[PDB]
């Protein structure tokens, strides 16, 4: 399990920035924003190669427990064996992601949290920064 | 109050670096580093103005939830209402902090931990960069 971060406090129009090392053999990776484990404004789950998903997005939110419903992304900007950047921002209707060559997207923002203070990162994925702005 | 992350796996030899902003009206600030909040290998605690001491870094231990004996630096190369830098690695023996403008000291690692896997920070500090090398 990877890095847990608590305490955020990132306000709505501000930049969270995590730079990672994608394993030669990944096969997913994760990224979970919100309020803590149970409540996720943001479930960021590329799979490389899981779930019999190959290249694709997977995200979602979960609220007191309960996981939303499950929405894919078209673009999968992320490589086996390579550095990749993720920026996140939110306001109260949207995430934005920022991925690396040049893709972006929204998810709805289906909570109702006034900052988010918590992320975690799971799988194939070695974070080598965070910045918080 | 202010951040806190586990899960960091940070072994002997590798660089924990933290960027932040120290507050304009800066009394005190904490960087507590172990592998819980109740084992701190590291207590670096920079008083501007508090519990007596003036520009004077506090570093202690906690074992088990006791306090160590506090060790007291020569040197204080903080200003209020800047950035600041911090770099933090250990070994068996030791722990370093390096400082700005060219100062380090050395903190001994009372617990014998082979791995740093929490951090916290409090106080008049906002951290805003965290990398791994
Ligand atoms: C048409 C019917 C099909 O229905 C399927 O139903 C499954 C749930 O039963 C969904 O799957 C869930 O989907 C959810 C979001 O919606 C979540 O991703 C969740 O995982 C949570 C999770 C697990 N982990 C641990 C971890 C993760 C990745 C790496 C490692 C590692 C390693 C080595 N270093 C560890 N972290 N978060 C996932 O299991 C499938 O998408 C879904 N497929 C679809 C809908 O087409
Ligand atoms: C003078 C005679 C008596 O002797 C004093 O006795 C004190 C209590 O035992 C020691 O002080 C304790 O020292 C310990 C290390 O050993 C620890 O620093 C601990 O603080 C834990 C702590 C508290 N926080 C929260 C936080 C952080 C920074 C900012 C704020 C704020 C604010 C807005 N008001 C809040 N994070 N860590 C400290 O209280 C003094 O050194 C000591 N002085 C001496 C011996 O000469």
């Amino acid at each position: 399990c990877g890095l847990v971060a608590s305490n955020l406090n990132l306000k709505p129009g501000e930049c969270l920035r995590v730079r990672g090392e994608v394993a030669p053999d990944a096969k997913s990776f994760v990224l979970n924003l919100g309020k803590d484990s149970n409540n996720l404004c943001l479930h960021f789950n590329p799979r490389f190669n899981a779930h019999g998903d190959a290249n694709t997005i997977v995200c979602n939110s979960k609220d007191g427990g309960a996981w939303g419903t499950e929405q894919r992304e078209a673009v999968f900007p992320f490589q086996p064996g390579s550095v990749a950047e993720v920026c996140i921002t939110f306001d109260q209707a949207n995430l934005t992601v920022k991925l690396p060559d040049g893709y972006e997207f929204k998810f709805p923002n289906r909570l109702n949290l006034e900052a988010i203070n918590y992320m975690a990162a799971d799988g194939d994925f070695k974070i080598k920064c965070v910045a918080f702005d």
